[PDB]
């Protein structure tokens, strides 16, 4: 009701980033206050409920409205947001020098060091994105067989047109959805940078991507979390409008750090590490930065994407909102609330 | 220098008994307060590496190390001085109070019965129990699942004494028990519910003793544990420094490991965890204090019988303070910030 008008305000750009932010904060220690408990007994219970609930659901519900409200996003518009990689996830940030485009470099040597890639191998990156990690490991990698999964086609289309002409003759595009896709082939190396966040029954996912391992293949999951709760990224009470401000309510879960070592049925952990929140919190920084210093380009092609000026300055704020969630959610008390989550398993 | 001659001196005080209740906790407080300290880290990316580089280091050691001189010092207990100092079950492990006037023996029967619901126990089912101490759970499970068929396994030779002799003193088919190391022991059965009730933290090599395990569960069979553990960090008992007097005050040198909460979730090769609970450290501070009344209160008839299985009077005083120290440890290490530092941790494994 009260925030009919707060909702509206923020769409047309009225409230000014300091008071937004602060606002976020006041939701995000609300966050903070529901999903912490008095006894270390019951905050375990909360994640035994969730886990076990997932259980009995489907792989994921609505699997592609979530896919044509982001995901289908103009290659043009991320090309100004995001770094030259299009890294649409965590960068990682060491030193205050990092630029963004650095930041999503060391990310990706990262995770060719923690998933443990050598030259030969299959490698599998579901839920490429705009195949940041998928044209980095062929770059890197000239004798590596490289397969990007996507469900979207502007996603497929750029991947492999940006294959061609960085001439990686190792990179496959496939699309499909992988809530429903069964391939018989194997891979020496999975990889999964903040998919399973879009999802629910993790029992079934991890059971169904334990198959496409080759044997002594190796799994590697990124995904944020908190530090020690879990949760539906569903509103908290009447009140709560963060939530549901940026991601439509069902899209998302919020994991645990410690979320899939409880699914480990047809996987086994071998490594976990976790990352502070202040490298996705500069990330979004940087992704902010880079809109408003665009304005004078992206307001153009909003404008005739929505054939329409009522909406073209809904679509940038929202991308502002976007970029202001992540940046106070995971940047929240030095980082170490809301963070990132490394996992390595074997089959 | 002076310091460390300062410690020597504390700790003959202790064995000799000249120092009060009060001073005792007061100065276990201290070593707690700098254990936490030592313990928990400024950033979780700290906090989470440290936990693996332990459970690494462990899947390079042996099942265990310092095993009979582990059953020697501890665990070869006269049965006697058990059933004065433990309640009627002899449960040496933590029980549970609900309420303010739980009574010991009330404890131990409300923890018992709460392992039969988490490992579902049910009337027709085979029962192993690793690590069976004086058999507080066999006999248990054995009494009225009359058609259960438990099975008990130590390596103390005082241990299947016990059970053996008063597990036919009351009327059981059910309960059998082997005598063996379980680092060592290989058998080709296979049991629909294996239970074991602080066991692990004697061992080491958790992926090496849960890959046996495991091979002596049935199809559709679990496994359950009970470890107490710290809930955020994991850690060899070790002393911190020179200054930590209380962390081999109790246990003997390299036979202890303090797990994490989540500690086994990263050891589940050839396990899987079906559920998870804990338990405030409430419950095992209340036992160690009840288990300590339990002494002051008949140091009438303990005074002679540690005379007797000593020779002199000057190590039977020293005998009654070890234990006297055990359940002061206890009491304050667990009852800790009300009860939510350290704690027990219950797992539920499948096949
Ligand atoms: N059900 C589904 N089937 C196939 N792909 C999906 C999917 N749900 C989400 N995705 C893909 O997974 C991605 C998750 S966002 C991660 C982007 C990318 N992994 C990166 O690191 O930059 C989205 O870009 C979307 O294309
Ligand atoms: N290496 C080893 N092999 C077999 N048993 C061992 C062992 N190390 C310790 N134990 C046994 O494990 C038990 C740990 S104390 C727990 C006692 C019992 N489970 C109870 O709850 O009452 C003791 O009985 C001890 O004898
Ligand atoms: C900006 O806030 C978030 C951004 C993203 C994620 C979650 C965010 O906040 C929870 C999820 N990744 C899959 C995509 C990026
Ligand atoms: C009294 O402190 C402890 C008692 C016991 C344990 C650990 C204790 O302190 C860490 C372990 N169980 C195996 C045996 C009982």
């Amino acid at each position: 009701a009260a925030i009919v008008e707060l909702l509206k305000q923020l769409e047309l750009g009225l409230v000014p980033y300091d008071d937004i932010k602060q606002l976020i904060r006041r939701e995000l220690a609300r966050r903070l206050q529901w999903g912490y408990k008095p006894t270390y007994e019951e905050q375990i219970a909360e994640i035994q409920n969730l886990t076990h609930s997932l259980r009995q659901m489907k792989i994921a519900t609505e699997v592609e409205t979530l896919d044509s409200q982001l995901y289908e996003i103009p290659i043009e518009f991320l090309k100004i947001m995001n770094g030259s990689n299009l890294k649409g996830s965590c960068c990682y940030f060491k030193e205050d020098s990092t630029t963004l485009d650095e930041a999503e470099i060391a990310m990706l040597d990262l995770y060719c060091e923690r998933a443990q890639i050598q030259d030969g191998q299959s490698v599998l990156d579901l839920g490429c994105g705009q195949g940041a990690l998928t044209l980095h490991v062929a770059q890197k990698y000239k004798n590596c067989r490289v397969t990007a999964v996507t469900n979207s086609v502007s996603q497929k289309e750029y991947i492999e047109e940006e294959s061609r002409r960085r001439n990686l003759l190792n990179v496959e595009v496939k699309l499909a959805d992988i809530t429903t896709h069964e391939m018989a082939e194997t891979y020496d190396r999975i990889l999964v940078i903040e998919l399973f966040e879009h999802m629910k029954n993790y029992e079934l996912l991890l059971r169904k991507i334990s198959e496409w391992i080759s044997k002594d293949g190796l799994l590697f999951l990124e995904h944020i979390c908190h530090k020690t709760f879990a949760y539906h990224y569903e509103p908290l009470d009447d009140d709560d409008w963060f939530t549901e401000y940026v991601f439509p309510a069902g899209t998302m879960i919020i994991p645990s750090a410690s979320f899939f070592l409880y699914f480990q049925d047809d996987v086994s952990v071998v490594n976990h590490w976790t990352l502070s929140g202040k490298h996705f919190s500069r990330t979004n920084e940087e992704w902010l930065k880079r809109l408003d210093a665009n304005l004078d380009v992206i307001k153009p092609m909003f404008e005739t994407l929505m054939g329409n000026e009522e909406e073209a300055v809904k679509l940038i704020n929202y991308w502002r909102g976007f970029c202001l969630s992540g940046m106070e959610m995971f940047g929240y008390n030095n980082g170490e609330e809301w963070m990132a989550s490394h996992v390595l398993f074997k089959k």
